[PDB]
């Protein structure tokens, strides 16, 4: 008999060391406790009480080792007796331990082949050779990843009766033979997973890939948490004309032929994803671009009340400019006070008639990008109020708000502007707008307490309080580019860019895997000029030659690499749904939810969900590696080969689930 709390104990020397272990647990939502061990030492928390174990797993980074000088040399800052308490806890309560960034020694059942890893720019490929100890992790065996920049130690298992190999360093320029990279130890009942390589989840995509092995193994696939990867790709500036960067003085506006190519390609890329996936492209519209196109001819202008909204744009304010409330000057023409354009006017745009066709509309996501794309950093309430309401009426008249995938309470702010203009945010709020999207290159717009949370505007910092700013990634597929030559040129001119378009896609592949394998649900920023494909020179992406747009080439690169590494689904959700999950994630993290599991004769038989007062506004996710006896009428989730996720709604009493097949320890 006995019970164990599902809290993960993370032991490290400083907050930087612990972050390479807590970031993964935080991404899953797994409750954890951080114990920092200075060189002077520290005492361990209460590991157990009577018949209840306080921790479901232990993670130790670099053996919390310091150089004590003298003949002592490098030693763990935890005493020998403290390490024995941890080993004793592992045995009595069946708790596993993970150690990464450790040197191969007798404590890990291995010895170093003798030497460091690889210097700067020296690659050594790494791959899992046996994933049978953590099958619900969904890692594809044999797929190679990069160790460049991560110091490691090629190792050799010394006694194969207590230590098995799960990862392997490939041969390279320094080494002629493969070697052991990670092991699992069984020391007379004590189970341990040891990684002979450093971790750096802040910059390394490889580290964010590896962490899913030790997290799944440490928890046996059973934990309070949730593993989902969202792939949301937003296309700004639809119906607008954008000035192209490389062939200066040229302009591009997406065409019907271009869009037919994108439509035909969506099922193609869907069939490349693992089972359970579901991808679509979400579009942000500017209604005034539809009126201006229809008014491009003399007779068309007569059909559109003379044309759309027209004004002179002011010079851009400094970034993060907070407009003093009540100031500014209106730019909108005084004559059109309300959206008053004819349906027949809008129909003169070939691109509109395509978008309004139900078969086309219902294959994409739709959200407002303001009517005229007016920058709102220094705009007035009156201007921004019409920027929102006009585009709402246009979306309603044209029928886009009837789409299967539509966002009604959120916008993509134009060029991410007005987020510090209180009068603008109030104009959003006075219409149905409650959330929006930000820019992850501007730290002011990101949550400073937890990356998994959205930022909430404040009266002090933004002139308005309550607007939810969801994060969004930027890419080297730039907003004013329509060809590979363009993006590569702007990447070269405005960055450390160097190489071809494949070189640009290669760095985008690594950076996006770091986001996706880190369970960052942020969307990605693209623009209408990036969809140009109908008339482009064919290029080759991963050996397949086609008339890919720069947007498609990015998605092809990202999706194929994701599928090469894991078998998880890729699920696209609307901006409205994405903002909802960001809010629910933030809210349930304030309830202090926890899990505990009961053990009966060396086997896990049940779990119990709890929170502060056993109540929470939001349901608590619980991941099952074995199906419980009954989901008890709660909302469940199990796409593709994912484990079963049960959203447990706590209402005052703690909920308990019985494992249909008990998990042996
Ligand atoms: C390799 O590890 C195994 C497992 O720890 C060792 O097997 C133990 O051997 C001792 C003495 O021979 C026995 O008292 C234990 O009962 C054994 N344990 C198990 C689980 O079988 C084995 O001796 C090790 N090999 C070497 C060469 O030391
Ligand atoms: C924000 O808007 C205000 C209001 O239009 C700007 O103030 C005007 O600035 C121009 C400079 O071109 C002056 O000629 C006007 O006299 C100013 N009017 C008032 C009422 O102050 C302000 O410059 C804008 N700031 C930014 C950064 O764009
Ligand atoms: C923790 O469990 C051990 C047995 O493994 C026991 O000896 C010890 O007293 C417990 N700690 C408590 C009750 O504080
Ligand atoms: C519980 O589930 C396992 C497989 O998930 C079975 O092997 C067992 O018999 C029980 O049905
Ligand atoms: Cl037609
Ligand atoms: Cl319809
Ligand atoms: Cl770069
Ligand atoms: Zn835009
Ligand atoms: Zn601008
Ligand atoms: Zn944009
Ligand atoms: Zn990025
Ligand atoms: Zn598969
Ligand atoms: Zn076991």
């Amino acid at each position: 008999h006995g019970s164990v709390l599902s809290n993960i104990l993370v032991i490290a020397k400083d907050s930087s060391a612990a972050s390479s272990a807590t970031s993964g647990l935080n991404a899953y939502g797994i409750p954890y406790t951080t114990l920092l061990v200075p060189q002077a030492g520290v005492g361990l928390p209460a590991l157990n009480s009577s018949n209840v174990g306080n921790y479901g797993g232990i993670v130790v980074a670099a053996e919390v080792s310091y150089d004590y000088g003298g003949t002592t040399g490098y030693q763990s800052a935890l005493t020998t007796d403290q390490w024995n308490q941890l080993y004793a806890y592992q045995l009595e309560y069946g708790v596993r331990m993970v150690q990464f960034d450790v040197y191969p020694g007798p404590k890990f059942g291995a010895s170093a082949v003798n030497g460091g890893c690889c210097n700067t720019g020296v690659e050594q490929l790494l791959s899992f050779t046996d994933t049978s100890d953590f099958p619900t992790a969904g890692l594809k065996t044999g797929a190679t990843v990069s160790t460049e920049g991560l110091w490691h130690y090629p190792a050799t298992i010394s006694n194969s009766s207590n230590t098995k190999e799960i990862a392997q360093f490939a041969p390279n320029a320094v080494t002629s033979t493969a070697s052991t990279a990670a092991v699992i130890n069984n020391f007379d009942g004590r189970e341990q997973m040891a990684f002979f390589i450093g971790f750096a989840t802040d910059w390394s995509a490889t580290s964010n890939y590896l962490q899913h092995a030790w997290i799944t193994w440490l928890t046996r696939g059973l934990y309070a948490g949730h593993r989902r990867v969202n792939l949301n790709t937003q296309i700004d500036d639809m119906f607008l004309v954008t000035d192209i960067y490389y062939p200066n003085g040229s302009t591009f506006r997406i065409t019907v032929e271009d869009m037919n190519g994108i439509s035909a390609w969506v099922p193609t890329i869907n069939a490349k994803m693992n089972p359970g996936s579901s991808y679509f492209v979400e579009v942000g519209h500017n209604g005034n671009g539809n009126i201006e196109q229809s008014s491009s001819t003399d007779a068309g202008a007569a059909a559109c009340n003379g044309g759309g909204i027209e004004y002179d744009s002011p010079p851009d304010t400094p970034l993060e400019f907070k407009k003093p409330l009540g100031t500014g000057t209106d730019l909108w023409p005084s004559t059109p006070t309300t959206y008053d354009w004819t349906v027949a006017c809008t129909q003169l745009d070939d691109l509109l008639r395509w978008w309004t066709t139900p078969a086309n509309r219902d294959a994409f996501g739709h959200i407002s990008h303001t009517f005229t794309h007016e920058e709102q950093n220094n705009a007035t309430y009156a201007d921004v109020f019409k920027e929102i309401s006009f585009n709402q009426a246009w979306l309603k008249q044209v029928g886009l708000d009837q789409a299967k995938w539509f966002t009604s309470n959120g916008i993509i702010p134009p060029a991410i502007t007005g987020l510090h203009n209180g009068d603008a945010l109030q104009a959003w709020w006075d219409n149905g707008i409650r959330n929006c999207v930000g820019d992850n290159t501007r730290p002011v717009l990101m949550n400073q307490q937890n990356a998994m949370w959205p930022y909430f505007t404040t009266v002090e910092s933004d002139g308005f309080a309550g607007m939810q700013v969801n994060p969004r990634w930027a890419t080297r597929i730039y907003y004013n580019c329509d060809t590979p030559a363009c993006t590569v040129q702007e990447w070269i001119d405005t960055s450390a860019g160097a190489g071809s378009f494949d070189d640009l896609l290669a760095v985008e592949k690594a950076d996006t895997m770091r986001h996706l394998l880190g369970l960052r649900h942020d969307g990605y920023m693209f623009h209408q000029a990036n969809l140009r494909n109908a008339d482009v020179t064919p290029i080759t992406v991963n050996g397949v030659t086609a008339k890919y747009s720069i947007f498609q080439a990015w998605v092809e690169t990202i999706v194929q690499e994701f599928v090469r590494l894991v078998d998880w689904p890729l699920v696209t959700i609307t901006h409205q749904e994405m903002s909802e999950n960001f809010l629910a994630r933030y809210q349930r993290d304030q309830c202090g939810y926890g899990l505990s599991y009961a053990v009966a004769d060396k086997k896990i038989t049940a779990v119990t969900v709890t929170a502060t007062g056993n109540t929470c506004s939001r349901p608590i996710p619980v991941t099952f590696p074995v199906a419980p006896t009954s989901t008890q009428g709660y909302a469940t989730e199990q796409l593709g080969s994912d484990p079963l996720t049960v959203w447990v709604q706590l209402s005052g009493s703690p909920v308990t689930f019985t494992l249909s097949t008990p998990i042996a320890l």
